[PDB]
């Protein structure tokens, strides 16, 4: 019955809140602005350094980047968030290999939306599975408990 | 085990703390500038939730339900650190180490919000009710959740 909240912040205007709630699915649910219209990557990233200090995408198993309904995936790949015409992304998802306990825990993780759409994996070049050529960082937000 | 927090408010004041540590001692230190010259309140609370600035972060860390107090004292919330001190330039260099605090276990304060206050912390040695609550330190100046590194 765990709960977490992240705050996504950046240089730019982007501006969020998503929420967290828990063996059992995530789910994941917010609002974020500021976005271009499109689709955009959002991922859980390994050091909860608040956007280029995050690290790589959250890979305890360290496995190649997917998407995520794919076997092979970081643990951190959710999918891509639509921003429509007024630059506003509405989240709600459920994920079942995040998790809020355990050993792919996000608490203390940090929380990346990005410039463009996550190519989950099957880009065919080597940086799909490794990023998904998602593009640059646009704001992010420590995973905290809420 | 190692662990980051970047202090951001709606003001100059930002700063990084970097926390560094089993049931060992938790060494905790960095900068943060923009603060007044003086001591400043300084505490780990409860949550890890800045969607209301710092307001979101709820009370003082305190997982064995005590009253507030200083951070040498026996009675303390475990998130109890001490004030922090900023110089003439507005600068507080900080460089504490904590046996109450915990990156791992229990105690764990990942995934909680650091914060730093307007006013000194009394310590619980105060003449009011808030003091043995809060240490009357104030309006919160600037927060960060506190993150692996
Ligand atoms: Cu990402
Ligand atoms: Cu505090
Ligand atoms: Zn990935
Ligand atoms: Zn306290």
């Amino acid at each position: 019955a765990t709960k977490a909240v992240c705050v996504l912040k950046g240089d730019g205007p982007v501006q969020g809140i998503i929420n967290f709630e828990q063996n059992g699915p995530v789910k994941v649910w917010g609002s974020i602005k500021g976005l271009t219209e499109g689709l955009h990557g959002f991922h859980v990233h390994e050091f909860g350094d608040n956007c280029t200090s995050a690290g790589p995408h959250f890979n305890p198993l360290s496995r190649k980047h997917g998407g995520p309904k794919d076997e092979e995936r970081h643990v951190g790949d959710l999918r891509n968030v639509t921003a429509d015409k007024d630059g506003v992304a509405d989240v709600s998802i459920e994920d079942s290999v995040i998790s809020l306990s355990g050993d792919h825990c996000i608490i203390g993780r940090t929380l990346v939306v990005h410039e463009k759409a996550d190519d989950l994996g099957k880009g065919g070049n080597e940086e799909s599975t490794k990023t998904g050529n998602a593009g640059s960082r646009l704001a992010c937000g420590v995973i905290g408990i809420a």
